[PDB]
């Protein structure tokens, strides 16, 4: 369906009102599968993979341990144990607006 693919974090929607826009985030949805390119200032390319399950209008995406695990896990999710259940505000074949906790994570199809 619609989401699909490869999408760019274009923007984080932050609850105290605060905006800003993000270059090197992408997310990635296949059949189950999560995985999330994220380009590091140093030219390097980091993947954290996991799974992700649609219930309604809501995503749970879940990371693996080595994610987790990985030295950038902070920087890019964080989450406590690897997961999140995000609110799906917009999907369409090129726009995908998640929410969590009032932030908003903005993609576009990649």
């Amino acid at each position: 369906g619609d989401l699909a693919g490869k999408w760019q974090l274009r923007q984080y929607q932050y609850a105290d009102g605060t905006s800003e826009k993000v270059d090197s985030v992408f997310y990635n949805f296949q059949k189950g599968s999560f995985s999330a390119i994220c380009l590091l200032k140093d030219g390097g390319l980091t993947t954290f993979f996991g799974n992700y399950s649609l219930k309604g209008a809501e995503i749970s995406i879940i990371l693996l341990p080595e994610s987790v695990n990985d030295k950038n896990y902070d920087t890019y999710f964080g989450w406590p144990e690897g997961k999140c259940t995000f609110k799906v505000e917009d999907l369409s074949y090129s726009s995908l607006r998640l929410e969590y906790e009032g932030t908003k994570s903005i993609f576009r199809k990649f």
